[PDB]
């Protein structure tokens, strides 16, 4: 992929690692939050967004769940690419 794909990963995590309740539910939501507005004028952006909060969130959050950084996930998770 190599594109905004990573960004998104930095949207879920950024929301996860920096949430407040540590809710992977309200975390993946936050993502689609801006992922929508931030990328409201993106082709399939908002589409993939929701397709990310529930597809690359369970895993992404999985890493940070074990003790991984938000800069380590988007790499070993072969998600960034």
């Amino acid at each position: 992929r190599s594109a905004l794909s990573c960004q998104m990963c930095e949207l879920v995590v950024k929301k996860y690692e920096g949430s407040a309740d540590k809710d992977a539910n309200v975390i993946k939501k936050d993502f689609d939050a801006e992922c929508k507005k931030l990328f409201h004028t993106i082709p399939f952006g908002t589409r993939e967004c929701d397709h990310y909060v529930n597809s690359k969130v369970d895993p992404i959050i999985h890493e940070l769940e074990g003790g991984t950084a938000p800069k380590d996930v988007c790499t070993k998770l072969n998600e960034c690419p």
